[PDB]
């Protein structure tokens, strides 16, 4: 990790400390150096810890004339790299590309240095440990670093510019890979004018991600929009406003299995939704939801309600009987009892309820035919964490599908306790109503909302609630175990008290008050302070983070709403049937344009 | 719609691209002109998928020369519109002035083109598929376009301004029908300049609406601005005040119908409102109500709350007698029933309850008087939808007055259940008290507050309320169905576990708990549930979204309070007769200054 990196960092200038070549390639002492290498015993081929050369110590400090006299003492340390662990296959060309620094790259390519050395060092790769991912190329160190009259050195002195290194990223992939700055488009188009004798734009790597699909992941907007001048054809600008024509061969993606909105949508990057604004994008998401969208996620609302309000009509009238078994027991009110699978299916409504239940069991069973499926083609991880795809409420109506095939498994083997899965069956199926309210711009911000409290502040807020009423229900069951338990039952015993002070935590019970008899003074005075330290000041200080909260992150909840419908919409395609959604945009093949779809937007400018 | 103009479009494109004389005119290629031109069997009547000729693409792609060769060609193409649905009369001269190069518009103008082509096609139309709107005459387009070189070539080349398009718009009116840049005040000022020889300023459209009017209704300002510049004269400027004098003359409308102030508070949109803080009008309207609007509102109040308190005292002293059918059944409380109509009017408290049922029945028609003929006056829609004008307020008197009369009905025709339009005209005629709320800076923006979270925030918690309400109602019902209901009947059948959860969702009654039985441990898990996930956030974060909303939107609900007290005073002149409503200004008859009506400030600048 870290500390092994440290350590091999110690070791190396501990060695560059040592030998005194490496000394004075570091320092440039010049007259050590004519003394060093005038004397013919010295080692040309001192190695460091990471079995660095000289001349990657003097271009790690940028001495030019000390890299000249080791290049005149000795050419074929040029050709060496690296041939440790962290820096496998480092030259000092890499080192003096990196330096920006021209004249020490004419150097080392007037001696002929291997311009194709591949740097596959795990300092190179793309790690979070690793500050940047500069490539392993020395062209896509030129590239990332910024410098175009090294990278016109290096092309024309060679570097195939079709290379790919671990990742199987090429060079395009490597600058789309920064952070954003001035000369990244720049030396994306020096790269592309070198491209003329499948092209750069074309090659994936090794995820199966092109350029374009790259930048739509990693969320760039800047690369995007200059990608999307070279695709795109101003038809006319009479006027203040023009007509244009977008290319949406590489956006729509329509043979291929992997699309390039469901990459976007599905990202761990924040910036991708940021694409969905883009000015093909946005109105060609606006298009397929407007005209397909919201009618079809309108008719699949409808019919998941009327879905559970057959569940629920099935659930109320459950066969119940009259107990058998007689009470003969206070604090035991139970009069009706399960019936058992011979008589619950006797009378005509009980056939209208076994229709139902059928009903119930199929639609639990066409949820888990189109849900198990995409719970292994994207990672699950990725399915139930993201909060644009849906994933809470993929994992609700999952479990609920679960819930009530247990109850259907407990219903054909006469098994005691329906109750239990029909209770949570029935509200976390009720509670899934909410994933179609992300249709519907009224509600689906609010919905978001109540997962971003959900898991966010609830969740602090409840730890340090249930130190609170583990506290007092124990200070509370102190003050009341000498007591008559008739009088005063809310704290008889320690799970009651539990759950009675969590009751009246959030004061929707009473405070218990019995002014018939004497109540010990100590129910009092804790109470008050139950009073003072809970329910006064945590009732409203949650009421209070709440509305910190909710000023802070509306702008990322009002954004992420407008990312979440293109998820709908990108889910309802390749799961409706292609019948019910024709292809998005204007078929070239009938004006003659060569077999692509294209879409075109009026644009109001000054 | 929009997909039938981007096939128009891709049309149009490949009929250019197709011949080759309209291709050489949009690429410019002067040789293929000059072959094209010179040979004599090339059809110089080629027209496009819209009908266009060879200056219209010689004009969309600002090619003067091709344009001119054109002319040398032909100069019968000049003359020579579109003939298709999109562009139906769109000549060469309307894309020549809108691309705003004058020399082709002097080549135009040179060979005689129309300058009254009146351009009635649908791209043209004031639309909201149209982006633009800029008329349909070339003088229009060079108005709308800001040239005034090729406007007052128009002019001097014909151009007869008082010309009138679809919708009856002139020149003036499709100049304020503009986003307001810099010099749309300098084209109005430029083309009112040659209305020297019924002015250009008092022409109608097809609305009935000035150009002083329709400034007035679309919201801009600094058109108005400019417009009562020429409509003041100032008096003195003694000092660092100045005391100036307005002409109501357009402002105040006594003798026409239809009214500007009552144009500009019932308009669509946003900016209409900012016209009633400008220089003349606020001070008018602030006259208008400090003087005759505020006592006038205060007794209509007065008097309504005198009648609400009327119809309550009847409410309250309502016929009821001992019942002759005896009960014989638990659960089932009633002891009094209505008194039939013979016995209801004996006695001198009969009488004087039936004076005030007179009262109220009397009061009602005098509502339904004064408020059915403004719904056909003004647009319904117009009329309920507008929180500026009093909608929600006017319908739900129009509600009490509908359902005071139904009692009536029902009071007449020995008719059982008058309980049920009494207690809903109860609620609402009471509930639009606060109508009379406006006329108060206390009280009204916090009653516009309230219809603001009535039709906002409450809506989209009341979905995913409900959506609790009926999964929780449901789960309660199944953990309560086999317990008996004498113990605990909060959820002892469907309708009141609804109610009863609808209820403690907002914590208004306990929680049901009896610790003299044992209820069942599923119902306390459910029950911790709904604690969590329903009345601990969503009661808090309601509380929370109305504290993020309150500080976005109370700037929006201070100056609309202002714009509807405008509306106030409005309303309450036309309704009330002439005589307690003199006419505003000071008379110029007086001091001889020729039937008009004005209205004089001081202004203290500098």
């Amino acid at each position: 990790w870290e500390q092994y990196r440290d350590r091999v960092n110690m070791l190396q200038q501990e060695r560059i400390r040592d030998s005194p070549l490496l000394q004075a390639a570091k320092e440039n002492d010049l007259r050590l150096l004519k003394i060093l290498l005038l004397n013919q015993s010295c080692d040309f081929q001192q190695r460091g810890a990471v079995g660095e050369t000289a001349l990657h110590v003097a271009a790690l400090y940028d001495n030019l004339e000390a890299a000249t006299l080791l290049m005149e003492a000795a050419p074929e340390l040029a050709k060496e790299p690296a041939l440790c662990e962290p820096f496998v296959g480092q030259t000092a060309l890499h080192i003096a590309v990196m330096n920006q620094n021209l004249n020490l790259v004419r150097a080392l390519l007037a001696r002929g240095a291997s311009v194709s050395a591949r740097a596959t060092g795990a300092a190179f790769r793309r790690s979070p440990h690793n500050l940047i991912y500069y490539g392993e190329h020395p062209l896509s160190f030129a590239a990332c670093v910024g410098s175009e009259e090294i990278v016109r050195l290096l092309i024309e002195h060679g570097a195939d510019i079709r290379a790919q290194d671990s990742l199987g990223n090429t060079v395009l992939h490597i600058l789309i890979l920064q952070p954003n700055k001035t000369f990244a488009c720049q030396m994306y188009n020096l790269l592309l004018s070198y491209d003329e004798h499948q092209s750069l734009e074309l090659v994936p790597n090794h995820q199966g991600l092109t350029p374009f699909k790259l930048a739509g992941v990693e969320g760039n907007t800047v690369m995007f929009q200059h990608l999307m001048q070279k695709r795109k054809h101003v038809q006319w600008t009479c006027g203040p406003l023009t007509s244009t024509l977008y290319d949406l061969t590489e956006i729509d993606s329509w043979g291929e299995e992997l699309s390039f909105l469901e990459l976007v949508v599905s990202s761990k990057k924040r910036e991708a939704r940021q694409i969905l604004e883009q000015t093909p994008v946005k109105e060609l998401v606006s298009f397929k939801w407007k005209k397909y969208g919201r009618p079809y996620f309108c008719v699949l609302a409808s019919l998941y309600i009327l879905y559970m309000i057959c569940f629920t009509t099935c659930c109320i009238y459950r066969p119940l009987k009259l107990r058998d078994d007689n009470r003969t027991d206070p604090r035991d009110i139970t009069i009706l009892q399960q019936k058992l699978l011979q008589e619950a299916y006797v009378t005509h409504q009980d056939n209208i309820r076994l229709v139902g239940e059928l009903v119930t069991v199929t639609g639990a069973v066409i949820i888990l035919l189109l849900e198990i499926p995409d719970i292994f083609r994207v990672g699950a991880s990725r399915y139930f964490g993201q909060t644009i795809l849906g994933g809470p409420f993929h994992v609700i109506i999952i479990t609920y599908a679960s819930l009530v095939l247990l109850t259907m498994v407990m219903r054909l083997t006469n098994m005691n306790g329906e109750v239990v899965p029909l209770s949570f069956a029935l509200v976390l199926g009720w509670c899934s109503v909410m994933y179609f309210a992300r249709g519907f711009q009224m509600l689906g911000p609010f919905t978001i909302m109540i997962q971003k409290m959900i898991f966010g502040d609830l969740m602090r807020f409840c730890w340090l609630m249930a130190v609170v009423i583990l506290g007092f229900a124990s200070a509370f069951h102190i003050t009341f175990q000498t007591e008559d338990p008739n009088n005063l039952g809310e704290f008889s015993d320690y799970p009651t008290a539990l759950f009675s002070t969590f009751e009246l935590f959030l004061t929707i019970i009473d405070g218990p008050a019995n002014y018939s008899v004497d109540l010990p003074f100590m129910y009092c005075i804790t109470y008050a302070a139950f009073a003072i330290i809970a329910t006064l000041l945590m009732l409203n200080l949650f009421i209070a983070m709440m509305g910190d909260t909710h000023w802070r992150v509306a702008q990322e909840r009002d954004e992420l709403w407008r990312a979440q419908v293109v998820a709908t919409t990108v889910m309802l395609e390749r799961k409706m049937p292609r019948f019910l959604w024709p292809r998005s945009g204007i078929c070239g093949y009938e004006y003659g344009l060569g077999d692509r779809w294209f879409l075109r937007v009026e644009n109001h400018h000054d």
